[PDB]
């Protein structure tokens, strides 16, 4: 990297680049260890995640911790396949490492959004009935491009987040939220028809039916884009479930929350979801605005406790897409 090289430069002569691929490794490495570290900015069993510096530009820096040295591995593997790099999924800048056995260092380095987290900004604020919209379609907007399986030259397989939720997404300047956190997600090659997965994973609450009660058919690359729709659906709730129309903005809760305590297991999970059917009760008072019927609709249009039952996510993004024409 030469002198006064910006880290703008490097990622337009990255994406305007012949393929589009992510940066040279070598290059990758110089950034991830020339990187200034601020300070710790989220923690997790992934490891920790920090915000840093990279000739002044900030960027997001995600270490973990060797014994979860797979996890880094699969992130890496997927934040660089063939050609996805759409507007709504977290861009990767690197991915490194640096010590050998026990103290090994793996960092992935991607861009830094201030904001955070939804489940962060969702607490510290509350969304207008437009912004609504921008965050909840282009999520959708995301979800549809990953599992956007294209093909020929350099296809993108069709991908599965295998665990969305309100923290693994983010939200931009410009309230616009991105898909991130693609370490348990799985690929699909559509011309040998594969999957390099192989249990039961994802977070305890998210989890749709088909995985609870595992009657779940892994063998068909649906059931995971399935399940995929159903969490985009909580997720979907929480963001209305805190927009305002005059006053009235019920406080932040997770799905679930006043059914199984806080932090559920799999067994007190599977009682209220599996057997009662039960959802995220959708408050009497929704009926109320054109747009957010739409949501309460889609909201139980992913909430079927039946795989193939639910919209697709290319579908959402297109009904959201209208709604936003009309609407604003
Ligand atoms: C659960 C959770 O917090 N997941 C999670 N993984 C990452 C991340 C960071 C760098 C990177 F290269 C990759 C691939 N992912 C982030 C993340 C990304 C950008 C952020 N920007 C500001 C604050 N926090 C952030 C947190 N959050």
């Amino acid at each position: 990297i030469s002198e006064g090289t910006t880290l703008k430069d490097l990622i337009y002569d990255m994406t305007t680049s012949g393929s589009g691929s992510g940066l040279p490794l070598l290059v990758q490495r110089t950034i991830a260890r020339t990187i200034v570290l601020q300070e710790s900015i989220g923690k997790g069993r992934f490891g920790e995640v920090w915000r840093g510096k990279w000739r002044g530009e900030e960027v997001a820096v995600k270490i973990f911790s060797s014994r979860e040295e797979r996890s880094w591995f699969r992130e890496a593997e997927i934040y660089q396949t063939v050609m996805l790099r759409h507007e709504n999924i977290l861009g990767f800048i690197a991915a490194d490492n640096k010590d050998n056995g026990t103290w090994t260092q793996l960092w992935l380095v991607s861009d830094y959004h201030e904001h955070g987290s939804l489940f962060d900004y969702l607490n510290r604020y509350t969304v207008t009935v437009e912004g609504m919209i921008k965050l909840a379609l282009s999520t959708a907007s995301g979800l549809a491009h990953l599992h956007m399986e294209i093909v020929g030259t350099q296809g993108k397989p069709a991908i599965a987040h295998r665990d969305l939720k309100s923290k693994n997404i983010l939200v931009k300047k410009n309230g616009t939220c991105c898909i991130a956190d693609l370490g348990l997600a799985v690929r699909h090659d559509s011309a040998t028809d594969t999957i390099d997965i192989n249990h039961r994973v994802g977070t305890k609450r998210y989890m749709a039916p088909e995985v609870l009660d595992d009657s779940i058919n892994m063998k068909h690359f649906e059931s995971f884009k399935r399940a995929d729709i159903y969490a985009m659906g909580l997720v979907f709730w929480e963001i209305a479930r805190r927009c305002s129309i005059g006053g009235i903005h019920e406080d932040y809760q997770l799905p679930y929350y006043d059914l199984v305590p806080s932090d559920p297991s799999v067994e007190e999970m599977r009682k209220v979801v599996c057997e009662q059917k039960l959802r995220p009760n959708i408050p009497n008072r929704w009926q109320s605005c054109e747009a957010l019927r739409v949501m309460a609709k889609i909201m139980r249009e992913c909430w079927y406790a039946n795989g193939a039952a639910r919209l697709t996510a290319l579908r959402i993004k297109k009904t959201l897409s209208q709604l936003s024409q009309q609407e604003g």
